[PDB]
C-alpha cells in the first residue's frame, strides 16, 4: 500500500466517502440500512485542465450511498434524474427537468407494497418526484412535470422554489417542506432578511404525487433554504438553513441550522434554537449547510455537508461538498444540543459479515479508487465495479467478523487486460497477509471472471484491506464483489 487518504482517514468515519463528492444529503431508514441521496457535485475544470469553482454545471443526477453500520458504504452509484437539454446522454428520467437539485426521499405503503419517492428541485423551476419499487430504483416519472410550481395554491411568495424535505407522518400522510429565498432582491429591508416568509409546508395526496388544498407559510425567523422535518416524542421539527444578510440576533446566528416545533406537521412553528454551526466553524474549505436529520437503528443523527475532500485535494473548497454524520441529541425538555461536527463521526455500529457476497464498492476506507457502473453480468440493482486502480491503490472495510472458525478462502469478481494480485491483509495497509488472489487476463475490461483463492489467519473482527498490486502504469483491473468461505 502506497496510496494515501484523501479526507477520510482509516478509523475516521468523516466525511463518509471522498472518492468522490456527494452534495445536500438526506437520508432514507429502511430495513436495517441508511440510504444518503445527494446532489451530483463533481469537480468542473477550465479549458487548460485546471480546477475551477462548482458552478453547479453537473447538477443533474442524484447520488445513492447505504449503510447497515455508518462506516461501511455501498456505492450504489447515481440516478440520472434530469432528461432535459441532452439527459444524462438520452437517459435522464425526467425529461422535462434539466436539473435535479438537493434531493428528499419518502417511503409509504401503498396497496401492502412498500413504494419510494424520490423528490428534487428543477433549479428553480418546481419540485418533481420519481418513484420506484425499491430505494435504488430503478426509477419512473409518472407526472411528466412539476409536482409544485410558483402557480400551485399557496406557493406564491416563494423567492426560491427549492430544497425539497417529504415526511411521512404516522397516520401515513405525506407532507412537502419548500422553499426559501429573501424578498426585495438586490436590497432586502432589514425586516424581509428577518421574516423572509419564503417557507411553505403543503400536505400531499394519498399517493404522494399529488398535493391536497393550498400551502401554508412557516414563517422561518432569518429563512434561508434547506428545510428539514423530523418527528421527536409527537412534536414536530422544522429545520432550516438561517440567511446570512441583515443584522442577526444571537440566538438566529447566520447560516446555522434553526429550528422550529409544532404539535401538528403544518404549524403553528415556534422558534426554538440552533445545532448545527456553519461548516467552516469546524472544518476546512468553508461552505453553506444542509442537512437532514433522521433516526436510524433507534438513534438520532443528523447528516449535512462540508467541503473536506476538495479542501484536502486542491487547499480549498470551491464549492464541493461532501456528505457527513454526526449525533444529535434531544434534551428532556425537547431542545436541541448542538451538534458536534468532526472527523471521526460515527463509531460502526455494527459488524460487517465477510461470508455473503459483498460489493467491491462497499467499502469504509479507499486509497484512492473510483466506482462506476459496471459490465458484470447479475448483482444487484445499478450494480458497480471499483475501478482506476494502479499499483499500490487499496480499498479497506471496517469490522469484518471472521468468527472463532475463521476464513477457508476468498473469491472475486474481477476483469482484467493484463492481470495483477489482490493482497488480503488484516488490520491496516501493511497488516497481516492472508492471503494474495491472482488476477489473471480474463479477456479485457468487461470479460469477467470469479476468482478463489487460499486464505488462513482470518478469525474474529479486523478491519481488511485489499491491496492491489501489478506491474502495469494504468488500470489492473476492475473489481464487482468478493465473499469468504468459512473454514
Ligand atoms: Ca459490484
Ligand atoms: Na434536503
Ligand atoms: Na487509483
Amino acid at each position: 500500500a502506497t496510496s494515501t487518504t484523501i479526507a477520510k482517514h482509516i478509523g475516521n468515519s468523516n466525511p463518509l466517502i471522498d472518492h468522490h463528492l456527494g452534495a445536500d444529503p438526506v437520508a432514507l431508514t429502511y430495513n436495517g440500512r441508511v440510504y444518503i441521496y445527494m446532489s451530483s457535485d463533481d469537480y468542473e475544470y477550465n479549458s487548460n485542465g485546471t480546477i475551477k469553482d462548482n458552478s453547479f454545471a453537473n447538477l443533474n443526477r442524484v447520488f445513492v450511498i447505504s449503510s447497515a453500520d455508518m462506516v461501511n458504504w455501498t456505492d450504489h452509484g447515481a440516478i440520472p434524474v434530469a432528461g432535459a437539454n441532452g439527459a444524462n446522454g438520452g437517459r435522464g428520467i425526467a425529461k422535462w427537468a434539466g436539473a435535479s437539485w438537493a434531493p428528499s426521499i419518502a417511503v409509504k405503503k401503498i396497496n401492502g407494497k412498500d413504494k419510494f419517492f424520490l423528490y428534487f428541485a428543477n433549479s428553480g423551476g418546481g419540485i418533481g418526484v420519481l418513484t420506484a419499487d425499491s430505494p435504488i430504483g430503478p426509477w419512473t416519472d409518472p407526472i411528466g412535470k412539476p409536482l409544485v410550481t410558483p402557480s400551485t395554491p399557496g406557493m406564491s411568495g416563494v423567492v426560491w422554489l427549492f430544497d425539497p424535505a417529504v415526511f411521512v407522518d404516522d397516520d401515513g400522510t405525506g407532507y412537502l417542506y419548500a422553499g426559501g429565498g429573501v424578498p426585495g432582491v438586490s436590497n432586502p429591508t432589514q425586516g424581509q432578511w428577518a421574516n423572509p416568509k419564503t417557507a411553505r409546508v403543503i400536505k400531499l395526496g394519498p399517493d404522494m404525487t399529488s398535493v391536497v388544498g393550498s400551502a401554508s407559510t412557516i414563517d422561518a425567523p432569518f429563512m434561508f433554504e434547506d428545510s428539514g422535518l423530523h418527528k421527536y416524542n409527537g412534536t414536530y421539527y422544522y429545520s432550516y438553513c438561517i440567511n446570512f444578510g441583515g443584522t442577526h440576533p444571537a440566538d438566529k446566528p447566520p447560516g446555522e441550522i434553526g429550528y422550529m416545533t409544532s404539535s401538528s406537521p403544518m404549524g403553528p412553528f415556534t422558534y426554538r434554537g440552533h445545532f448545527l454551526k456553519n461548516p467552516g466553524a469546524f472544518f476546512g474549505g468553508g461552505g453553506n449547510n444542509h442537512h437532514a436529520v433522521f433516526n436510524f437503528k433507534n438513534e438520532w443523527y443528523v447528516v449535512y455537508h462540508a467541503q473536506t475532500v476538495s479542501s484536502a485535494l486542491f487547499g480549498a473548497g470551491k464549492g464541493y461538498r461532501s456528505p457527513h454524520i454526526n449525533k444529535l441529541v434531544h434534551n428532556a425538555d425537547g431542545s436541541i444540543q448542538e451538534v458536534a461536527a468532526n472527523y471521526a463521526g460515527v463509531t460502526q455500529i455494527s459488524n460487517l459479515n465477510p461470508y455473503n457476497r459483498v460489493e467491491a464498492e462497499t467499502f469504509a476506507w479507499n486509497g484512492r479508487i473510483l466506482t462506476e457502473k459496471s459490465t458484470a453480468p447479475g448483482g444487484p440493482v445499478n450494480n458497480q465495479h471499483v475501478t482506476s486502480i494502479q499499483n499500490g491503490d487499496w480499498i479497506a472495510v471496517g469490522n469484518a467478523d471472521f468468527g472463532a472458525g475463521g476464513a477457508r478462502s476468498f473469491k472475486a469478481n474481477v476483469a482484467s487486460t493484463l492481470g495483477g494480485k489482490i493482497e488480503v491483509r488484516l488490520d491496516s495497509a501493511d497488516g497481516k497477509l492472508v492471503g494474495t488472489l491472482n488476477v489473471p487476463s480474463t479477456g479485457g475490461a468487461q470479460t469477467w471472471r470469479e476468482i478463489e483463492t487460499a486464505v488462513s489467519g482470518a478469525t474474529g473482527v479486523h478491519k481488511v484491506f485489499f491491496v492491489f498490486t501489478g506491474t502495469g502504469t494504468g488500470n489492473l483491473f476492475n473489481f464487482d464483489y468478493w465473499q469468504f468461505t468459512q473454514r
